[PDB]
């Protein structure tokens, strides 16, 4: 008893623009200032390094524009953190340190709307184990609400790539590169799939 459970929700900056829900449990215990949030985010995210060459010393942004192809990028993440709540603080706002693990869903590529380039699509994608820190600030607002801050940084280990180019007769392609096949190396310098994030949302947690 007598268990605090709040669902949150949060705006902000995960590498890119997007989102967070999480479910959040606190006061496990009588005695305990423990804390747990399960997280989701959705982010866009940028899939290929503009600024890498391919030439030459032509760029993958050069021949972005040469063939007027568009790049998407996304990363979903789901996230598990324990929260510690420090005792006579004594601040008005709740100030959490937290560590946790979290997995991560990248994936992008870029889609040939025309001219040029056959026609079709190619997307990559990567699964990965990450760890992270970070501090949860929160205010109470009005009954049942608080507003939430969160600031933190996750690192993400490299995993293995999945490409799938699609042509236009509708036919598919895949493949994959491990850490450390032939061209791991290349791919992963190329491809902006997670590494360092910085994390900070704004948001708004309500009780029940
Ligand atoms: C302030 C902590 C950063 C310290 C690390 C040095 C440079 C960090 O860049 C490493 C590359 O990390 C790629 C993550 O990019 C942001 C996530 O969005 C794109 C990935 O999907
Ligand atoms: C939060 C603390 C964890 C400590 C991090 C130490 C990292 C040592 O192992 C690194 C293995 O990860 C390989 C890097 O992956 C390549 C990233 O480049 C991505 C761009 O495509
Ligand atoms: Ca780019």
């Amino acid at each position: 008893h007598a268990a605090k459970f709040s669902v949150e929700a949060g705006a902000g900056f995960y590498g890119g623009f997007g989102g967070q829900l999480a479910v959040v449990a606190e006061d496990l215990a009588p005695g305990l200032p423990l804390g747990v949030r399960l997280g989701v985010g959705f982010a866009t995210s940028d899939a290929l390094d503009d600024g890498y060459d391919l030439g030459g010393g032509t760029t993958w942004g050069d021949v972005k524009e040469a063939g007027k192809f568009s790049e998407w990028g996304q990363n979903v993440t789901l996230s598990l953190d324990v929260l510690y709540k420090p005792s006579g603080l004594g601040l008005p706002v709740e100030v959490a340190p937290y560590f946790g693990v979290r997995y991560n869903f990248f994936s992008g590529g870029y889609t040939d709307p025309e001219d040029n380039l056959t026609i079709k699509a190619q997307t990559i994608s990567s699964n990965q184990l990450g760890l992270g820190l970070g501090v949860r600030a929160a205010y109470p607002l009005m009954p049942n609400l608080s507003l939430v801050g969160d600031l933190g940084v996750d690192y993400y280990f490299q995993a293995c790539f999945t490409r799938v180019e699609e042509d236009d007769s509708g036919n598919k392609s895949q493949s994959s590169v491990c850490p450390g096949d032939s061209g791991y190396e290349d791919v992963n310098k190329f491809v902006t799939q997670p590494e360092w994030v910085l994390k900070l949302r704004l948001g708004a947690a309500y009780r029940f």
